[PDB]
């Protein structure tokens, strides 16, 4: 068999990777934070911490509920997002312009084929009503 063209990928959790550089942006679906609503805190790890795939590395707190974070793919996070540190509404204005939870590095993207694709992925946000 032979697979066409891929691009952004995405978890079970609403949460979205990009792959540049070998360079693994994790972030949330406008999905999530239309859903959580307006953001207020954001518990964030410290850059330079070495991540477990499928681990909690942070979560998020807002006015209406909570969700629980969790990584990609096992990595060791190269920067975290600043601008939320003052003011994490931004999430809501921008969902991966500037709202990107954290940046890590891909050591195992072989695990990526098995995540659902943007494709894939409006199956699995449709049947959400269906």
């Amino acid at each position: 068999g032979s697979s066409g063209s891929s691009g952004r990928k995405f978890t079970e959790k609403h949460e979205w990777i990009t792959t540049e550089e070998g360079i693994g942006t994790v972030g949330i679906s406008n999905f999530a934070q239309e859903a959580l609503g307006d953001v207020v805190y954001c518990s964030l790890p410290e850059v330079g911490t070495k991540l477990k795939k499928q681990e909690e590395f942070g979560a998020l707190e807002s006015v209406k509920a909570a969700s629980e974070l969790y990584s990609p793919l096992s990595g060791e996070v190269t920067e975290v997002n600043e601008a939320l540190a003052e003011n994490p509404g931004l999430v809501n204005k921008s969902c991966y312009e500037d709202g990107w939870l954290i940046k890590m590095t891909l050591s195992d993207p072989s695990e990526l084929d098995e995540l659902m694709s943007e494709e894939a992925y409006e199956k699995y946000v449709k049947s959400i009503e269906e």
